[PDB]
């Protein structure tokens, strides 16, 4: 493939022929089949990162949402991602919201989605991952970890138990689990970010995680929204420290609509991703890093489309970064682009490697 070809011809043509959701489905299909452009870039030692009890070949991963049901994990590693996160997965299967539920904002290099946790359910995903469990074991040992993002059912009467079930069912198959309490498309989900409820919720999740056999015991991270108040962030940092949460994913999509959006569909209900979210996410990473005294690993997500975007989040405190929306606009070549640009910037700024740059802004 070619970065310019995909950005100017292939992707534009695809988006002109298929609606957003159909384009996504096709994307998952092609990826699962390995129909991807040549992954030129060769990961250098400079990009290697050790965190969350694992080695990561490179710090660029695919964010949750692209492979909700764990159907294209291997194809995603082939695309060049240093780690893959599937999900969110709900206990029981559910359809999500009616279509259309995803919209492109071309003029803003953004997307708005309100899928509503469409999920094949824990059982289906469980067997899908078991079919390649040993293959993943080798991938992980080779520096390509797998993360599993857990969600809750729309009609659930016990949010905590939904997450507990996810820990028990998919925890044994993941390197890290994500307690996603930041989806803007699930009524009352974000309220789980409150201190009182959060502590109770995470205490239960951690107990279930600790109850798994050693080799099947994943790290547990909490994914937060970019729309939290200063009080919310202080509370989350406090609870994370109190319970020993392994890490944070910052951030999910935003329900805010920054001044300046041009897309005709800017007022659609849902979470906004892409460039308009980038700096709000970076600043959230910066604050959480400071609140946790840089002792809690952070996976930075939100508007990453270049090496500069990645490095800004790393310097702000992220040990790893993820992207999704950039892929929807530029295609597979964007992964290699980000890694190549990141490597060059690290050298240009005097960093021996990614590890040396983590939280660098806080030390100046
Ligand atoms: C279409 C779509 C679906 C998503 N689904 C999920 C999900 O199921 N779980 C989750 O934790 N985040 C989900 N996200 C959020 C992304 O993981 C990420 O936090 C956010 O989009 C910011 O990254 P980006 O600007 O690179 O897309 C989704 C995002 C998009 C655009
Ligand atoms: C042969 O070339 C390839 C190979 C492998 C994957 C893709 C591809 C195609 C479309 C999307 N796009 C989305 O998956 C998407 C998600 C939510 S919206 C939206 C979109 O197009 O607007 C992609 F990420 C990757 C193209
Ligand atoms: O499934 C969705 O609608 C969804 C979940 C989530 O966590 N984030 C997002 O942007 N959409």
């Amino acid at each position: 493939g070619d970065e310019r070809f995909y950005a100017e011809h292939l992707m534009p043509t695809l988006q002109g022929l298929l609606d957003p959701e159909s384009a996504h489905r096709l994307a998952v299909r092609f990826t699962s089949l390995g129909l991807l452009p040549r992954a030129r870039f060769q990961d250098s030692d400079m990009l290697e990162v050790r965190v969350l009890g694992h080695k990561f070949r490179n710090p660029v991963g695919i964010a949750a949402g692209f492979d909700k049901h764990g159907e294209a994990v291997d194809g995603l590693y082939k695309m060049g991602f240093g780690f893959v996160e599937i999900g969110s997965v709900t206990p029981k299967p559910q359809e999500g919201n009616p279509r259309p539920r995803v919209f492109r904002l071309p003029e803003d290099q953004a997307v708005i989605n309100r899928y509503g946790f469409n999920s094949h359910g824990l059982s289906v995903v469980e067997h899908r991952l078991r079919a390649r469990q040993q293959k993943q074991a080798k991938l992980t040992e080779d520096g390509l970890p797998l993360g599993v993002n857990l969600g809750k059912n729309k009609t659930s009467v016990d949010a905590a138990e939904d997450y507990a079930e996810g820990v028990r069912v998919l925890g044994p198959l993941a390197d890290y689990l994500v307690v996603n309490v930041s989806s803007p498309n699930t009524a009352g989900l974000r309220s789980l970010q409150g201190k009182a409820e959060l502590r109770r919720l995470l205490t239960k999740v951690l107990q279930e995680r600790d109850g798994l056999r050693r080799v099947h015991r994943p790290a547990v991270l909490v994914k937060i929204a970019p729309d939290l108040t200063s009080q919310d962030k202080e509370d989350i940092a406090s609870v994370v420290k109190e319970l020993g949460i392994d890490g944070l994913i910052v951030t999910n999509t935003t329900v805010s609509r920054p001044a300046g959006l041009q897309g005709a569909l800017r007022s659609e209900t849902g979470g906004l991703s892409g460039k308009p979210l980038r700096d709000l996410s970076t600043q959230t990473i910066r604050e959480m890093y400071a609140l946790t005294q840089g002792r809690v690993p952070i996976i930075g997500v939100g508007g990453v489309s270049s090496g500069q975007d990645a490095l800004e989040k790393i310097r702000a405190g992220a040990s790893l970064v993820q992207l999704y929306t950039a892929l929807t606009f530029w295609g597979p070549p964007v992964v290699g682009k980000v890694k190549r640009e990141l490597e060059a910037l690290l050298k240009e700024q005097g960093f021996g490697g990614v590890t040396d740059a983590i939280g660098a802004d806080h030390r100046r």
